């Protein structure tokens, strides 16, 4: 269906149409001219009248227009991002349209050959088209950015990506920051209570947590000493049977106390102090706690900011170091490769903030693909995202952004966004989303399937 | 009523209206094309002339025609910011409005429909429309701003909003810098007087007061361990002298602890009270309970809220954690005056603990307020978790930037227009709102008490 | 064959073109005005018409026009970057070409006596002619940078160049990340496997491994004379379980020394070998050395890629003082995924020795080639020092920035046109040419191994 022509100037990637049928952000259009297939995306859309233009200054005379039947001309005009060339293998167009170029609306066989063919985790459709969006699973190792403002659709978008995934055989870790996915009826789901274990932790580890250096060179000794004796000495107990589960966490406590001199003994107070309603040495590993083909959800919904930060890391750095395992001896360590999901990660990974899970956050961002290990991160507030780790995401799932310096640092992080597309992130809507990364294979503007579930809500009664 | 006409370019989120009738920020406006009705918000609005425009430089021309009777053609255009469309379940546009596009005043029924059902606590009406305009009261988990120039409304705003929610059963903490409400005709009052029990502080909070931490590790260890054998038995007993000779006696390392405690009380003396209860039980439910910082100083102001909003928040937390222990019942806390408790070039323990309330408060029914007239000299990290804002006058342009910059719901035309806003008037943002609202608050039919003293005596 | 001719205003390094035949970025072009032979490249290229210009309005004229046959006016601009004068010893143009000068196709001839005799090593060719560009392979000492986005061609660059090399007798030492060079088709393979020996180690290496030096004056003390002492005595016997207990025999300030030992032997453990072989040993001349870094960890891989760098330019350095020790024949060292090692914010020992190599290797026949996509996220002083560059695809504008303020030798139009490039296509800077070259490179005709896993399993 042609709904427009192409007028004035031209480049390799943008043109301007004059459309005779109405148009709208994320139509996408074919140009025929030469050898050259141009697939286009509409991006800004104008309209105006060349009698009763900006100019236009008195009201009697509009007045007396309206009295009569469609006596006022009407123009439509609408921005076209070149997106490539489908004659060329996909290739940017090597020459620009010329003017009276016919546009046309792309057909399903074309965005469906695009959009469909090349992925398997269906995300949503495209905007007014019947056409599936699929994104390519492997390329989720790549690390993903899911960035909205409040309200917009991010947690909708988890919720959807993480049950297609699992019905496809994948295994995600959500970290449930309001107990959102903790308590819905999404699928496949499997739910994780927050412990930290000591007898799966590293001496490093648990001097990071007593916020402890390890250059610290006097303190780090007494400390992994200890640390170590008090482990071996435990599970040599547990091996004896001469400690029992009922008095495990007390034992603990004295005899690290015991076997401790007075900064070491403060942090390691203050650790217990602060960590109490989280440490557990009967609780089992987080790999054993990690299903596959299941969605993995971990409540944080009842814990403090630094019960979180400890937590993740923690979790972080036992799936990392695990699956390092699993590719070295193949025969131990966690068996399946995993999704890990930090929602609210603005409270984790500020640049101007050092928290634990931003540090193993950019390990996995740096290492996780070697290890079958993907991230993703969802905030509402991009500029407060560290700019070496946002911009280690490849993937990124951008729903409706409005604030302009957000905008830019999402280019800045990003290296295969462009300014026009950011453009025109004001103008989406709930649920839609331009869609860019090796997930797709070109940028993609899609409405986003809502989830055939329910989410808890996060905002409690107010007045009870 | 049809007040103007659609003229010039548009988009699917922006116009511009040629008007026959006088219109004004804040004015709502429904365009109706093709099978589109578009609710508008009006925005800028200039005057003009075809004849008298800005190159006119004969004044004796212009002398002669004011002799005569209307000789002189003027216009009226003001631009339209479009919010949604009202057929197609209030999206956004998806199609500009055609040149020509006639523009009617909203209708009352609409406009209620938006702005009155979504919400409970009523701040006021739209402005020239009669529509009142309700809050959402369980959105205030996710945080509040309540941003103005000196003199705009502010706690006139505050004193409002906890009048409503009290009355609706719902729970109010004010600390009260100057005293405004503390003394007032306020309906459901609850006055608290400042006190700070260390028998309700934590060996962390008590020995930053002492200036006792990393500074000094010996010292720590020795602090704490005193502080919690003799705080062990005075609970266990169950009072300020008795609690000072304990400490005096449980205690060069010793009296180098010793010599910050006796500081300590001297310094805080007018605050320090073991006889006083909890602030957990001081709090009652459905008033608007307000604590006088009237009369102290910085530090022991600084003390006071972050020990206070410290508890409160730990005691929401063990409530949802064990339900038989901690605070039954969800609050909003809300700092007056807050950009002497939350700049950035300074570390306060208020600051801590507002942040603290920002990032988990939502998860344990604590709300937060903030309310102050220097938006930059407020921490991004907390105004950026403030998704609710009631912004009010704002005249300069880096302010407006900064609140901008910190919000992920205001838009830069909405930024622009905060310097035509008068005293009463606001812009209001955040899921209190299912849009967008240019209000004229309610103003507070009690009495505040005064915040400038007498500058010369008697 | 004339393409078009001189139109408007030009000066001696830029002039506009009008079209008859359709051109594009990348085509190459020669302007023949007075003594002048100006060779050109054409960069933006822009389509209009003076009949359906910007401001066209009417969609009816336009379906009115369709009906008819060619009666639409049509013309193609495009801008001439003029880079020399054939004429004159390939020098600057001294004088602007003249509004009406034809515009031909350079010649076959003409782009092969510039881009093919001052080099050895193919890279590729130039985009729409068939003249094959040859890169100066000594010029490879004042290193490179390999810069593109996302899958935009830079290990098949990497993989093309490394063969190619190779073939002539050159050696290349490859870091692989993903593991995409080890075990593939490629020719003159020699793989390595990543090992740290400390028997080839500095006390000042192994005691920044065991994280031992200011912070600890006692125990560097302890610790240098007991890894001195052991390690000599170990050389002179001429294992790892030796090596152990004999460094555990050799040494509280000695716990505290033993017990960041014991871990280091824990951390590092997938990695130390007292019986490898120094690297030096295990690189092979002619072929293309690659270290598997497939299954290593971020310090493993820190520590490995450090050791391997100082070791070369060590023994590089010691070749050209005595010639009868160290590294007889020269090297070019390549770091795939720089950006994790060479980051600003952050402080690596790889980015210690890549910098050194960065500012010596020129001296001791040691080259160094540096692979990434994210160009802001390398250090200014390591990338600046890459005078050769091969840059593809970029599409953010910073990253153009940053990659021109760390050249000295790249143009603005030429970075302005870096967004206009294709998967395989890239612009060529530095001394590896003798001008600036757009180029088509060459597939890689073997296969390398995919780096994104299976993120389902089975
Ligand atoms: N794809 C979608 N289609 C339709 N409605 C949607 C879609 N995504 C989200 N919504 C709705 O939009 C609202 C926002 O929900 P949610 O998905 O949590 O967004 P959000 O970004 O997580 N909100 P917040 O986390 O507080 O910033 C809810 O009412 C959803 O039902
Ligand atoms: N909605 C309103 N309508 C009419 N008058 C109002 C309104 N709100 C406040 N006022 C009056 O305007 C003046 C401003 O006082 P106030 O309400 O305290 O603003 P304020 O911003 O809190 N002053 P300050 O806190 O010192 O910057 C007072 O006389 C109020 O009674
Ligand atoms: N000169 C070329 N001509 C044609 N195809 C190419 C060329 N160079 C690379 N490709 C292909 O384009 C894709 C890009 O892969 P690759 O060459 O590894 O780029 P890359 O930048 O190194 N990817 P990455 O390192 O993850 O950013 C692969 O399918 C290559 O086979
Ligand atoms: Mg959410
Ligand atoms: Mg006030
Ligand atoms: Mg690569």
């Amino acid at each position: 269906m042609i709904i427009g022509y192409v007028i004035g100037q031209a480049t390799t990637q943008e043109a301007l149409i004059l459309a005779e049928r109405p148009v709208r952000l994320g139509t996408y259009v074919v140009l025929e001219y030469d050898n050259v297939k141009a697939l286009g995306l509409i991006t800004n859309v104008t309209r105006g009248s060349p009698l009763l233009d900006d100019n236009m200054n008195d009201i009697e005379i509009v007045q007396r227009l309206k009295q009569f039947n469609n006596s006022i001309p009407v123009y439509t005009k609408a921005k076209v991002k070149l997106l490539c060339d489908m004659n060329n293998h996909f290739l940017m167009p090597d020459i620009p349209p010329f003017a009276g170029t016919p546009a046309r609306e792309a057909e399903d066989e074309e965005l469906k050959s695009i959009y469909s063919q090349d992925g398997q985790i269906r995300i949503g459709s495209l905007i007014g088209k019947n056409v599936e969006v699929k994104l390519n699973i492997n390329s989720f190792a790549r690390h993903l950015a899911i960035l909205a403002a409040t309200g917009s659709g991010k947690s909708n978008t988890v919720a959807v990506l993480s049950q297609r995934i699992s019905e496809l055989g994948g295994s995600v870790l959500i970290f449930d920051y309001h107990g959102e996915y903790y308590d819905s009826d999404i699928k496949n789901l499997n739910r994780i209570e927050p412990k930290l274990n000591p007898l799966y932790m590293t001496p490093r580890e648990f001097s990071t947590l007593l916020e402890i250096r390890e250059n610290a060179i006097i303190q780090y000794r007494i400390l992994r000493r200890a640390f170590i004796k008090v482990t071996n000495g435990i599970r040599a107990a547990l091996a004896a049977g001469q400690i029992p589960f009922s008095t495990l966490n007390s034992q603990f406590y004295e005899l690290m106390a015991d076997a401790l001199k007075d900064e070491v003994l403060n942090k390691f107070e203050e650790f217990m102090d602060r960590y109490s309603n989280v440490i557990d040495l009967t609780s089992s590993d987080i790999i054993e706690k990690v299903k596959r083909g299941k969605v993995n959800v971990v409540s944080l919904t009842q814990l403090d900011e630094d019960s979180m930060d400890a937590v993740v890391s923690h979790y972080l750095r036992r799936i990392l170091d695990s699956r390092k395992d699993f590719k070295r001896s193949k025969n131990s360590g966690l068996k399946f490769p995993i999704i890990a999901v930090i929602e609210e990660a603005h409270v984790f990974l500020s640049k101007n903030e050092n928290t634990l899970t931003k540090y193993w956050a950019s390990r996995i961002a740096r290492e996780g693909r070697k290890f079958g290990v993907g991230l993703t991160i969802v905030s509402q507030r991009p500029k407060g995202l560290d700019e070496n780790i946002l911009s280690q995401m490849t993937n990124k799932i951008i729903l409706k952004i409005i604030e302009p310096t957000d905008k830019k640092y999402i280019l800045e992080s990003s290296d295969n966004l462009s300014e026009d597309l950011a453009e025109q992130l004001s103008s989406l809507d709930v649920g839609e989303a331009i869609i860019i990364g090796k997930i797709v294979k070109l940028p993609a503007v899609v409405k986003i399937d809502m989830f055939e579930g329910k989410l808890l809500g996060s905002d409690p009664d107010m007045i009870g």
